[PDB]
């Protein structure tokens, strides 16, 4: 009966495709994903049984996408620049056809990507920044590797969207 509507937005090298995927296994494969997909999974909010459908399309957001949704998290990883600039553009652009400030927002940023060779470049003090930006929305970090906040990340956003109806 209910309908839980997700958009994931942001940029292909932010890591939201191993999160999507690491949600609905538990299990981690690197493999991104250049167009997307359309997801599923029953949950619980207030014992009630919600299904939870999950658009990430890989392009910017539209029209269509953007009315589609009833709460949209976004992506970056804490190790690109451009994952993390690109959110603020996408918000923008969400903004276009939707009123941003009446949806249930969630930012997060991913750590899969740091290494020796690719050091964190987002430090705490400017993820705070772009939380606040974006209407001082939740925010969190994820490692899809080892679990970190993926179940958090998508309870989170449903709560906020059964709690709004």
């Amino acid at each position: 009966e209910p309908e839980l509507k997700v958009g994931i937005v942001g940029n292909l090298a932010s890591g939201k495709s191993a999160l999507v995927h690491r949600y609905l296994t538990g299990t981690y494969v690197q493999e991104e994903s250049p167009e997307g997909g359309r997801f599923k999974k029953e949950i619980v909010v207030d014992g009630q049984s919600y299904l939870l459908l999950i658009r990430d399309e890989g392009g910017p957001p539209e029209a269509q996408f953007a009315m589609w949704v009833d709460a949209v998290i976004f992506v970056f990883s804490l190790e690109d620049e451009i994952s993390f600039q690109t959110v603020y553009h996408y918000y923008s652009r969400m903004a276009n056809y939707r009123n941003t400030s009446e949806i249930p927002l969630v930012l997060v940023g991913t750590q899969d990507a740091i290494s020796s060779a690719n050091p964190r470049v987002i430090d705490d003090a400017r993820a705070r920044k772009l939380s606040n930006d974006l209407k001082r929305c939740t925010y969190y970090e994820t490692c899809a590797t080892y679990g970190l906040n993926v179940e958090r990340v998508f309870q989170d956003v449903a709560q906020k969207i059964v709690a709004t109806r």
